[PDB]
């Protein structure tokens, strides 16, 4: 009952994290940034902070009445940015599927109290953190396109130098 740190994001398939990895590993050296371990690549559609067990509850079920179809994500696009120092992968045109769920996370948060950036939806994946030099960025591997079928509302801990993601509940996108 104590207050955990959420946020809602959409997933990969192990098969194209595994590529994303390779790919970075080949174009990124260490010194370039903190790379996000494989298994914690994830799209983040709504950071919610530290959030009460009574409100993870309340923003659960407005996450449940949400009504949407799947959509495709294909990822053709990397990028950098040097004061947020991360380097991400993305997608040059998202699909409306994509924003419109994005939206309607962060609206249900925004209205339920939740801290407001007031930044501007940017959908993307973070490669690398703690990127502060400027390097190259080759465009991203062939192929990385994928049917995303469903979100998850995810706890954020630290163990063992680690960064950990917990999955808390998952929510299907109709199709
Ligand atoms: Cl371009």
């Amino acid at each position: 009952s104590e207050p955990q740190r959420l946020f809602f994001a959409i997933d990969l398939p192990a098969e194209i994290r595994e590529q994303i990895i390779h790919w970075r590993a080949k174009h990124f050296p260490p010194e370039a940034g903190r790379p996000v371990a494989a298994d914690n690549l994830h799209l983040t559609l709504a950071f919610l902070g530290e959030v009460s067990a009574e409100k993870e509850k309340a923003l659960s079920l407005l996450a449940g009445r949400i009504r949407q179809p799947g959509f495709t994500l294909t990822l053709d696009d990397a990028g950098q940015w040097l004061r947020s120092r991360v380097v991400w992968l993305g997608m040059r045109q998202p699909p409306r599927g994509l924003i419109q769920l994005a939206n309607m996370l962060r609206s249900q948060a925004a209205r339920s109290g939740c801290f407001q950036s007031n930044r501007p939806f940017h959908p993307h994946i973070t490669l690398l953190r703690d990127a502060s030099e400027a390097v190259t960025i080759p465009p991203p591997g062939f192929n990385w396109s994928y049917a995303v079928t469903e979100f998850t509302l995810y706890a954020s801990s630290f163990a063992r130098g680690r960064t950990r993601y917990t999955p808390l509940k998952r929510w299907a996108l109709t199709q």
